[PDB]
């Protein structure tokens, strides 16, 4: 099932996410290859579900910033998964997500314009009367 999946998933937890943050992590590991991985841990996080992957999410937005950390070709690619990741992800509170969202798009804005854009437009529009609430913290 794959709810049962998820169920597998959720009994792997933060280890399987830190396996594939570990080999993010690792030089050695191709980027494409990463990418790779990266668009696994989006399908993984979307198997999961959003409310599955919980804080775990949060630590794979720690791994996603790994990801960010070195990008180049990924990195659109990844801008997407990330925004994906974002709209896998439950909007619950535009605060909860805080610099981590800001810092996802910053990064974001260097690699396209757009690709920021895109994701804020969607980010505002996700957290609807939640977004705001930290618009003045993302002064």
């Amino acid at each position: 099932s794959p709810e049962l999946m998820a169920d597998y998933l959720q009994p792997k937890l933060l280890g399987i996410l830190a396996f594939f943050n570990m080999q993010l992590l690792s030089s050695s590991v191709g980027i494409e290859d990463k990418k790779m991985a990266l668009n696994s841990l989006m399908s993984l996080m979307k198997l999961m579900g959003p409310k599955h992957v919980s804080s775990v999410r949060v630590k794979m937005m720690t791994t996603l910033r790994t990801g960010l950390r070195f990008k180049d070709d990924f990195p659109e690619l990844c801008c997407r998964a990330w925004d994906c990741f974002v709209r896998c992800l439950d909007h619950a509170c535009l605060g909860s997500l805080l610099s981590h969202v800001i810092v996802a798009l910053l990064p974001l804005i260097h690699i396209q314009p757009k690709e920021t854009a895109a994701i804020f437009h969607y980010l505002i529009i996700e957290n609807r009367d939640a977004v705001q609430d930290f618009l003045h913290e993302i002064y």
